[PDB]
């Protein structure tokens, strides 16, 4: 499944921090789109695990669908 | 007690991610200096607490000391 997250990350620290929780998280393959604020993930993980995951950073995070 | 960390903090929402981890833990009272790249933080939970508050963000943390 192919998830697509609005995260909001205005530097590239942001972006980078994104990617360190993603990591530690494991299981998943994603994409970072930093200038349209865009976190895409491929995982057998729940929305649910994806969407907590991403707010750890603190940042501002809604859901854009799957596919 | 006041806490004091390092943060690689590099931009105004790097900033606003660490204070929103901060607030979501309660019982805090912090400063957040994003030049150069210190959080201070005043409460009583153990400094292990406060650590993996901040690196729950993704971002590079260390421990500067008390005050
Ligand atoms: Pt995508
Ligand atoms: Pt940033």
């Amino acid at each position: 499944p192919k998830h697509e997250f609005s995260v909001d990350m205005t530097c590239g620290g942001c972006a980078e921090a994104v990617s360190r929780v993603l990591n530690k998280l494991g299981g998943v393959k994603y994409d970072i789109d930093l200038p349209n604020k865009k976190v895409c993930i491929e995982s057998e993980h729940s929305m649910d695990t994806l969407l907590a995951t991403l707010k750890k950073t603190g940042k501002t995070v809604s859901y854009l669908g799957l596919e």
